[PDB]
């Protein structure tokens, strides 16, 4: 039988490799439940005589098989999608003479989450964190995200700890360890028995394992969430199981960040709503955010 030839599973292009005698490993940036990242210097890779400053990723040591197709899954799709501002910039892989390194263009700020949190402290609007700014990064991420979608993509971690932060109150999407490309159905079924980011779920995924476009739009509610609470968890002191679960199908949401302008609840909710077919999709959240 015929498919769309997916982007994301063609084996690798050798033109990223990066030499990585030629990189140095400074502070860790942070670990997610797939990789370890890095910052680094690499020397050469882009001017002749570069010493810029990156990210670099990396599996955890005594990782699973997990993990390890996932780290090179971003770095096919990182791949695919290339340069856009708000997504996470590719720049380059080591897969020769040691383990897989992924090289990323270098946020300075790291992600939103902790970010939201060192300046939660001294939050206000107007002009240190702005409302504006938290308005910004909402059209920023919806913005991308509607990128993702037009490139036939579905994010599958949406959330405030995978979303990077660089000097121009710019954003840039990360982790795309759990992203599949969706063109050959929509409907993407999870088949591993996986461990995934539950509490950032639309209730189909969890319940009869599809995501679809309009489940990132779920997720992307999950962050609206994080970004205006200035970086709380999403349902705190919550543990996932039966009671959790039931919570969602019988339609219960959270309320209000006590920061969070009417508008961006309302569009949450909206990106809440039990039915799929009555998300918006990003395109429309980014519509929705250029009217504020
Ligand atoms: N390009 C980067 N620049 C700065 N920080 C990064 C970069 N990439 C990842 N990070 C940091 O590392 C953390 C883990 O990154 P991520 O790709 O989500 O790994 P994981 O798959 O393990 O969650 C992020 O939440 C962020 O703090
Ligand atoms: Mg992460």
């Amino acid at each position: 039988n015929y498919v769309y030839i997916d982007p994301t599973q063609l084996p690798y292009d050798h033109k990223w490799e990066f030499p990585r005698n030629r990189l140095s490993f400074g502070k860790t940036l942070g670990a997610g439940a797939f990789g370890k990242v890095v910052e680094a210097t690499a020397y050469g890779l882009i001017k002749s005589d570069a010493a810029m400053t990156v990210a670099v990723k990396m599996l955890k040591p005594s990782a699973h098989l997990t993990e390890r197709e996932a780290l090179m899954s971003e770095l096919k799709v990182l791949s695919y999608l290339g340069n856009h501002m708000n997504i996470v910039n590719l720049l380059g892989a080591c897969t020769i003479g040691g383990p897989t390194l992924v090289i990323t263009e270098y946020c300075c700020y790291g992600d939103l989450l902790n970010f939201l949190r060192r300046k939660r402290d001294s939050f206000i609007c107007s002009k240190a964190l702005d409302l504006e700014d938290l308005l910004s990064f909402s059209y920023q991420v919806a913005k991308g995200m509607a990128f993702l979608a037009s490139k036939n993509c579905i994010h599958r971690d949406l959330a405030a700890r995978n979303i990077l932060l660089t000097h121009g109150r710019i954003t840039k999407i990360c982790d795309f360890g759990l992203a599949r490309d969706i063109k050959n159905d929509s409907n993407y079924v999870v088949k591993g028995n996986a461990r995934l980011p539950v509490k950032w779920m639309a209730p189909e995924s969890i319940f009869n394992c599809v995501y679809t476009f309009e489940s990132d739009v779920w997720s992307y509610g999950i962050f609206l969430w994080e970004l205006f609470s200035l970086g709380s968890s999403p349902y705190p002191g919550m543990p996932v199981d039966s009671k959790f679960y039931k919570m969602i199908k019988e339609g219960f949401r959270m309320l209000s960040p006590e920061h969070a302008p009417a508008e961006m609840y309302d569009i949450m909710k909206t990106c809440w709503d039990a039915d799929p077919l009555k998300r918006p999709t990003f395109k429309q959240i980014v519509q929705l955010i250029e009217k504020q």
